[PDB]
């Protein structure tokens, strides 16, 4: 019982896009870009879907770095969150009705304004590391137990 979902960082080598969600689920914390992959799609033209329609980006080829499954505690559905980088985009950023986005500089990641996960798999992520991980929610601030292990092949 799990949903695909995509998360798509814009990761340049001295800093990275984020968006702020406006509203639905995740609003109010900093994020990559990414959302649910449709009937008929892959995985991956989903991710570059979802850049597109959330910050205006045009991405060639992403680069698979991690999988993450999220467990919210009370919810049947799991979400398998695919992690895709991407350091080469078409287009400028823009601010819309559901995403707010900006350039942070590595140094200053706002790891206090994002998911409480990200802390634990975004220096991975910064390093050119892959992963697969696993996080269970009680809401939305607490992590209550996760497995996080580096991997060779997403
Ligand atoms: O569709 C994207 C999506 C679905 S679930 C999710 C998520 C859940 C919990 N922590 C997180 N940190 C970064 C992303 C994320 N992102």
């Amino acid at each position: 019982a799990s949903r695909l979902y995509t998360l798509v960082l814009v990761l340049q080598p001295q800093r990275v896009l984020l968006g702020m969600k406006k509203r639905g689920f995740g609003a109010g914390r900093w994020n990559g870009f990414g959302g649910k992959v449709q009937e008929g799609e892959t995985i991956e033209d989903g991710a570059r879907r979802e850049l597109q329609e959330e910050s205006g980006l045009t991405v060639d080829a992403l680069h698979k770095v991690g999988q993450i499954v999220f467990e919210f505690v009370g919810e049947p559905e799991l979400m398998d969150v695919h992690v895709f980088c991407t350091d080469s985009i078409q287009g400028t950023p823009v601010e819309s009705d559901e995403m707010r986005p900006c350039w942070f500089q590595l140094d200053q990641i706002p790891f206090k304004d994002m998911w409480p996960d990200d802390s634990y798999w975004f220096p991975l992520l910064l390093q050119k590391k892959k992963f697969h991980g696993y996080f269970k929610f009680q809401g939305q601030d607490t992590i209550l137990d996760y497995t996080l292990r580096e991997v060779d092949t997403v």
